[PDB]
């Protein structure tokens, strides 16, 4: 695997679409 944080590095690293302003997934948990 690739060592990195909590995350497992997938194409969702974009912090997820959090309750508010849901742009930082915005691809389908990818």
């Amino acid at each position: 695997m690739i060592s990195s944080v909590c995350v497992s590095s997938y194409r969702g690293r974009k912090s997820g679409n959090k309750p508010p302003s849901k742009t930082c997934l915005k691809e389908e948990m990818a």
